């Protein structure tokens, strides 16, 4: 059964980017944008990607359906945070790489959305 | 360990005979005041949805509270609450626990006192 530690040690090898681990064991790294992603495991069991969005957002509607696992909009410390999370158990590398991609470029979209489906499905 | 076999579970749990197939969404009667539908995406992710029947002050929707979250949603002006979870590990017990606190959590915010806005989220948050 695959730790955390495993897991994470193994996808920034794989990725080859420069990142932190600090002291509790949470991974942070940052790309272009001012974009900064944690990675942080709660009890062996649950994974969160996190970051703080540096302004105060649209309220989002927070549905479930655009992304699989959701990525959803919170406020902390009066300005928006994304996060998304599930379990560790079945986390695989290729998963984990692309649910990244897809949390970054979401990011992305959110702060920046002057760039150049209205209907979500089961 | 398919959606299927995880729900008939829940039913020889709950004393029930009914049938839901793989794409299917049941309706988990709790109240004459409380449905929870229980669905499940691409053979993959578990998913529990309820109405709250009110527009309820913005929630900071952090994680942290329950594990999975429970996040309030905002659907056709309404606040709704929902949750998940990936179908692989999951097993009927802990379906059974999350469902507890999904129902204990849509309770709690129909009532009259969370009508009212709350103080906002502030850091350091420390989960134990
Ligand atoms: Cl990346
Ligand atoms: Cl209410």
């Amino acid at each position: 059964q695959t730790t955390f530690t495993e897991l994470m040690q193994q996808l920034f090898l794989k990725l080859g980017l420069n990142h932190q681990v600090n002291e509790n064991d949470v991974y942070t790294f940052e790309v272009d944008g001012h974009i900064q992603v944690l990675i942080a495991c709660y009890h062996q069991q649950w994974v969160q990607l996190f970051s703080e969005l540096g302004a105060d957002l649209p309220t989002n509607d927070n549905l479930f359906g655009e992304h699989w696992p959701a990525h959803v909009q919170g406020r902390l410390d009066g300005k928006s945070i994304l996060w998304s999370q599930q379990s560790l158990v079945g986390l695989d590398i290729d998963e984990m790489q692309a649910w990244l991609e897809r949390f970054i470029d979401d990011i992305e979209q959110r702060k920046e959305p002057q760039n150049t489906s209205p209907i979500l499905f089961i």
